[PDB]
């Protein structure tokens, strides 16, 4: 039921102490912590309490993914949630890609969480039903507009994986009306993985009186790696100012 593969160079778990309000950051399917890390850094450096877990099954082999459930990754979000529960008062989600479907489900379970920032989340991916044929996809180069940035991602994608995360789509899609929590939805207009309309399901699904979307224009999904990083770590910085207790 463990993991059989060493945990690859560049995706290592983050961890950091400072203050009593705390981020949590999730990355997405297939991807590990090297997605979110430069966020991370700037909200610790900013005196945040920081966790940037590593989901189960990521960051060592794609078999290892395939031997994992949509419930292995909540948990590995729910554990690092409990890590941040133990040291803070105060404490917001973000996340990209599944990271961000993995945001709003943590927030649908969790009334106390404070605010969440979800980037290009995934609540619906026709393109998954339309396909659903071989044991393991060939993964596609990653989509960043910036050619100069190195991603980590597998090679490749087990299909059975695919169907885990249809199944936490279907389920966090279908709680999206528990979520009162201020949001802060990134949206990259040239999303060419998750369809950017996800964006305003999110909006119009959730309870929240607090909630907005703001748009990417230059950057593609790997929105936290590419030229709208900036953009995302400073707006993020005023919205967790704005909401901490
Ligand atoms: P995010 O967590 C990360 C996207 C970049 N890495 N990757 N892969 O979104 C995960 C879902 C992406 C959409 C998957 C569509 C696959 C369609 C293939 C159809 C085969 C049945």
């Amino acid at each position: 039921m463990s993991e059989q593969y060493p945990v690859l160079s560049g995706a290592e778990p983050f961890y950091a102490e400072n203050g009593p309000v705390g981020v949590l950051l999730v990355h997405g399917f297939t991807g590990t912590p090297h997605s979110m890390r430069p966020l991370a850094e700037a909200y610790a450096k900013a005196g945040y309490t920081v966790c940037l877990p590593r989901l189960k099954g990521h960051g060592t082999h794609y078999e290892d993914m395939e031997r994992t459930t949509f419930h292995d990754w909540v948990a590995s979000v729910e554990e690092g949630y409990g890590w941040l529960k133990q040291r803070c008062q105060t404490i917001f989600v973000t996340g990209l890609s599944m990271g961000g479907t993995l945001t709003l489900y943590l927030a649908e379970h969790h009334p106390d969480i404070c605010g969440i920032v979800p980037i290009n989340a995934a609540v619906d991916i026709p393109a998954i039903a339309a396909g659903m044929l071989p044991r393991y996809l060939d993964s596609i180069g990653s989509d960043l507009k910036n050619p100069d940035v190195k991603e980590l991602a597998y090679e490749k994608t087990p299909t059975a994986s695919l169907l885990q995360l249809a199944r936490l789509m279907a389920q966090t899609k279908a709680k999206l009306d528990r979520i009162v929590c201020p949001a802060l939805i990134f949206v990259s207009d040239e999303d060419h993985v998750v369809p950017p309309g996800n964006a305003d399901i999110i909006f119009q699904g959730i309870s929240s009186t607090e909630k907005e979307i703001v748009r990417l224009r230059n950057s593609y999904h790997v929105a936290t790696l590419d030229y709208d990083q900036p953009m995302i770590i400073e707006r993020s910085l005023e919205f967790f100012a704005k909401h901490a207790g």
